[PDB]
DNA sequence: CTGTGCTCA
């Protein structure tokens, strides 16, 4: 598990714009995107604002800071809703969740960026 | 594969 993060790191902030998540919500915020995606970003809600699943409320909104360019892993786990799964996961781990998101999230970025 | 998620074949 922990060598998935590691190959997915390398490739992820070789890719990011190098940016701070301080930029992240700064750039967006200050545009006039949809409110959805927005109040996401600028942090004043989460997946409750729309009542949509939790993952997927991850899954939207990780693929669209990834549109913007950003791609470094830290910055998608600081960002990280603590309503979600990855608050406690009893079930699960919270590094298990961050792989597997992640490498699909940026699988259909990647590819739909190629050339 | 794993809890499943898109937009687009
Ligand atoms: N529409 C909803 N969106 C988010 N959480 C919900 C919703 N309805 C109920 N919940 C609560 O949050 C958790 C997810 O419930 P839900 O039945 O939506 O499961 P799921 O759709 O398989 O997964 P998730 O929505 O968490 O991705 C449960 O603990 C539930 O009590
Ligand atoms: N019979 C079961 N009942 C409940 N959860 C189950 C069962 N079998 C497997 N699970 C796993 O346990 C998860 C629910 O517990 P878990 O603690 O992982 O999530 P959560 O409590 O909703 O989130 P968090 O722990 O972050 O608050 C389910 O999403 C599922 O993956
Ligand atoms: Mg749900
Ligand atoms: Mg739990």
């Amino acid at each position: 598990t922990v060598v998935e993060f590691e190959e997915l790191r390398k490739e992820l902030v070789k890719r990011d714009s190098g940016k701070p998540v301080e930029k992240i919500k700064e750039e967006i915020c200050t545009k006039s995107p949809p409110k959805l995606i927005k109040e996401i970003i600028c942090e004043n809600k989460t997946y409750a604002d729309v009542n949509i699943d939790r993952s997927r409320g991850d899954w939207h909104v990780i693929l669209y800071l990834m549109k913007h360019g950003v791609t470094d892993p830290d910055k998608i786990l600081e960002l990280l809703p603590r309503d979600s799964k990855a608050k406690e996961n009893e079930k699960w781990n919270t590094q298990k969740y961050f792989v597997i998101t992640l490498s699909k999230a940026w699988s259909v970025v990647k590819k739909y960026l190629e050339a």
